[PDB]
């Protein structure tokens, strides 16, 4: 399939996954060079991108002897919504760069593993189509605010009509990071932005760079849904968001694509969780690839753990069944760790105390 | 020699050893690719495998000036049993992957250097044959528990009949780690499991994933032998094992094959030893390759130091005499360190205070 | 253009800059080998050169959520002089090695972005020509003291006549560092030193190796301009300079060209700033290449941030417009960071608290 | 020149030295493979060899602003003996491996720069010839003790007759380290041991492995010379040596050739110096190659700084004039650092306070 001379994947098949990191070298044979650069890249020298991986080495999981547990269970809840896994899809623009079906194959994959999907404002496919593809699989919607509230109120209405269970407000992207891969490729989006086209019938730069605490109160009061602030990297900011009416905190550095020279996401998670003190659920992302990565995030104060790039690569390699493969593989790796660590349930993982030796 | 199309080594000869690490590149020319992958591999990205080596850099041995010692002695005891060396063979499944004689050549090698051998439940050769090959060389037996106690009680009987002096209960392998090399090779064991075949006349997944402290009391009461819990990586768990009736603690992370993202074995040894406070002997393994590695383990709270992979490589390269070469080489390296450090006996090494500079 | 068989650049054009580090590999295709070695090199094994880059990893910038700022402003002042950017040109000898126009194209570049230029005593072009090229763009003059005060007083007079707004006294170069690249190239300056030729009508070794605190008082009293001591790497020395009559402190290790085995410039900045306690403005250089580098310097106690090598490379690649490109690129990168960090103005960046996690 | 089929260097010429590290790659083109391996090698995996270099990164030299010093002076004294440099020749066996003249060209080199030479028991050339070649240049003699005191007393007599000013007792080599290069090369010394041949007319294994504190008292009482214990790596051992009658402490790990897994020599220097509290002079070696290395050793508690390998390489490349070149080059690098650091004399370097940032 082509769209303005860009080759999109049409694959639909389970994929043999060695691990999630190795999906990147595999996806690069099939995703056009400019789109691939767009997905894999981070900002400046990609130091924060690299540290997002390294930082998991900063804590260690104790093997547990004589636990008396078998057959660990991945099931959990958020805002009373049941999930089969604590692993979820992070909001990710322009999945049409990977596959002709784009976000619809993502939604089907997530529905297949009973996991949570976050839709992006900057989707290749509209809110209604993506929610329709997912059936009754729970979805969140991620809003990029306009200076224009007529636009904000229209997308929130479309989201409410689609039965989304929460709004993610993304606040760490008021401007694009300096992304060298997009500059080298002279990359321009070859396909359209469904939700923007639709507003237009009744990029980062109408968006709003100026975002205040009153804007969280306002979205909460309009939607009457739980609102989650995404991009938090400090305790003070988690407190400030809860004070303004947030129902959750999404600890993220946008996969190292924004403020390069900021810390690895993992390294600020426990501090934020200590400040939040279980007042609201916490979602965590940026650098998650192995079962041990997920275990450590849950043990450090996360309730849910989101991936971005590994899923987009799986979407290119296998469409809906590709996405499914990604979540099944990470679930497998996480089950192994939970057994060896003596954590029966996801609540046991959160109560687990990590070692802090310096390597 | 062949067995279901798998080439086994028939070599029997002393081997020139530069060092134990270099045995891996040498063994790979002769062990079939899938078996080699099975032996060399660790779990996930093998970070814990790598750290098992690195962690020895975390403490340093003081050269001692004017010690007034010569001709250091490697002799020691466990449970009143005399050994010529504190270096022992860790329990290791399926030595038939390296050599037609498998565990029998291992047993002969260990008998030749007056060292202790641990037999594995998942041996290529039965308990009785392995004990027969070793003559009067002391051996331990390593049990993988079944949900079925009729099976546990049969292997413990076979072990008692073979004059084993202790039981090792291995508790860190209730499920296989995620081992990428076995997945890449599509590796299936080409040869049988002697002790299982024998039960069947009157893999990790009858075994028992649920292991409790009462199961240590039970094995001790049945066998009336000392029981050693293997896979301990925390002080709390060493205490919990002693409380349940363990006669020893085997500090091990299974050579980095299980819970990847757990600490290097060496890094938790001194803490465990401080908690144990010489109430019971301690065995230590995972990453041991040089004389200084052994010295540091003994100085940090070990009574015995076990190897796995370096011996299996030596078995492939030289059978019984190959195994012997491995233990003679490590003994040489350890004698040098003991002389330069001013430790006359193995008890002097345990009383040695290591430096803790950060490199 | 040639001068004693040395090829000089004549280019005049905007340059596409991926980033400032990548200018070095680009400049090397066009600057003759010996001149290139002179510019890129540091002293001994260049460990201090390398650490000047690494040390920026020692602190991290917090992304700020819900800042309520847009359109950050780069404007600032020193000694009441308005600048469009806190990024300035460090004093740098012999720009004729890069371009036929030398320091004149530098001056024009800096005037184009409304930034501050420091002239060097060891210029290819005289004080008067360089100041003439810059028009009304503010410039400082960097003095290398002679044992002969008749020479000092002549250059300070030439500087005063050119309307320079301050004197930089450089005290970290009483002897050349051991620079291996100059030894390998057998490098001899192929072009003359304008300000020295001019004195001679009415290298490091008349200069003065013995520099005292009375020499700062003396230059201040003669010129009646603010005097800034450059090369400070300790709090005690910043205090000693202020005590002797310095109006500013220039934290610098001369781009790792002098005392190899001394600390990275960044690593002593906050200590010096704590001791100085805003008594005088602070200029910072050595290893600055990205927006995050500049943000971190300002946040750690700098008022201005100077570059050397990246500008010289830009001068070779594009003359006046090349230099301009360098400052526009670093300004862009700095604007992005300021937006994501929630710092509206340059005073907000100085009030920003950096994270101190260990990587 | 040949000796039992081994090619020896006959060169006599000043050598162009980029730096001391680069002498190793240059010497390897001319020294036969087995001899080269003997000189360059360390023990086990050479980790301690590597750290001897790395550890100099653990402290940093402050550039000093406004010092008011010029023309730094390298002159010093030990036991009232004047030297032109604090850089000295460490005792080094078998210099005949590098050059037909062996230790005689070393002695002439050291006499040319007014530096101190240590002779080795295991010299290619006798005590009397080496002392004769050096003229009135001060020399020390390094004793390897025999179980036989008739041998000890004969070499000490030969040393006293040669006007040596002190005895070094080397105590860190009671057995050879495990040196892999000598094992790979099947290396056997192709030339004789002059001082042993001479005893025989009226390797490490008659020597004495058992060395006590009474043996220091005994050598001091017999020779009536100052006795220096070499190989000290702990404060306790420096105290124990002073208690037994040592007149100096030689902090050394034998260039990383002995106890691999022991600390870098530099890392224990300040502790030893704090314990010694200037009761006796301290000599320091193992990993010294740059001016900054020497400055840091002096600043950390050394009185003299010895080299081994860099001199042996220089002896191969240029004989007497080669050795001279090595000491002149390191003197140059040290003069530069002393000027930039504001240390006029060698006593000023010892009073210098190093920075301790972690890199
Ligand atoms: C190609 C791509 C598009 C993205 N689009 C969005 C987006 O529209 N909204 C958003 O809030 N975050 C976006 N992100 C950030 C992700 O939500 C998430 O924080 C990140 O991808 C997690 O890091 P990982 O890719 O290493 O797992 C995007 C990330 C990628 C790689
Ligand atoms: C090929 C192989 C088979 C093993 N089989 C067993 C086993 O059957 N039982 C057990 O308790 N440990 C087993 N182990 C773990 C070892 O007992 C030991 O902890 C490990 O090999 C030590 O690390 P090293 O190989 O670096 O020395 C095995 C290890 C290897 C490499
Ligand atoms: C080629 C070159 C010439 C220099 N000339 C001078 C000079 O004449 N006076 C001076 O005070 N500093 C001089 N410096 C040091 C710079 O002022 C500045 O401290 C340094 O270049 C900053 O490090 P950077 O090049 O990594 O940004 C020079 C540096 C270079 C690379
Ligand atoms: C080839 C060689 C021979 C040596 N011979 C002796 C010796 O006979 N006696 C001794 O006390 N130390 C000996 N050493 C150790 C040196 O005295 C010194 O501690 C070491 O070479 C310093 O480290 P460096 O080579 O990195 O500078 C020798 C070292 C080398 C490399």
């Amino acid at each position: 399939t082509m769209i303005n001379g860009y080759e999109q994947s049409d694959r639909e098949e389970k994929i043999d996954i060695l691990n999630l990191e190795s999906l990147e070298k595999q996806a690069e044979e099939i995703i056009p060079a400019g789109g691939f650069g767009y997905i894999a890249g981070g900002s400046e020298d990609e130091w924060t991108l690299k540290q997002n991986r390294m930082a998991f080495h900063h804590r260690q999981i104790a093997p547990k002897a004589l636990s008396g547990i078998e057959k660990p269970e991945l099931n959990t809840e958020i805002f009373g919504i049941p999930l089969n896994t604590p692993v979820m899809m992070a909001p990710a623009a322009a999945q049409g760069l990977a596959h002709s079906q784009g976000e619809k194959d993502t939604a089907r994959g997530l529905a297949a593993v009973g996991g949570l999907m976050a839709q992006s404002t900057y989707s290749s496919v509209s809110i209604a189509e993506t929610a329709a593809a997912g059936g009754d699989a729970p979805q969140f919607f991620q809003l990029y605010m306009s200076k224009d509230w007529n636009f904000n109120e229209s997308l929130l209405d479309e989201a409410k009509k689609a039965n989304v269970k929460a709004i993610i407000l993304t606040v760490d992207a008021t401007v694009d990071g300096y992304r060298e891969a997009d500059i080298k490729n002279k990359f321009t989006f070859p396909l359209p932005m469904a939700n923007l086209i639709k507003f237009s019938e009744g990029i980062y730069a109408s968006a709003a760079q100026n975002i205040r605490p009153e804007d969280v109160k306002r979205i909460a009061d309009y939607t009457n849904l739980p609102v989650i602030v995404k991009g938090i990297q400090t305790p003070e900011d988690a407190i400030r968001a809860i004070d303004a009416g947030a129902a959750g905190i999404y600890v993220s550095n946008h996969g190292g694509r924004q403020l390069n020279g900021g810390p690895a996401s993992f390294d600020v998670l426990e501090d934020i969780a200590t400040a939040v003190n279980k007042q609201v659920p916490i979602i965590f992302d940026s650098g998650v690839r192995r079962g041990s990565d997920v275990f450590k995030a849950l043990a450090s104060g996360a309730d849910l753990v989101a991936l971005g790039r590994p899923v987009i690569y799986g979407l290119a390699l296998g469409g809906a069944k590709g996405v499914q493969s990604v979540f099944e593989h990470l679930n497998h790796e996480l089950e192994i760790v939970m057994q060896l660590a003596g954590t029966k349930t996801i609540e046991d993982v959160k109560n687990n105390s990590l070692l802090n030796i310096k390597y």
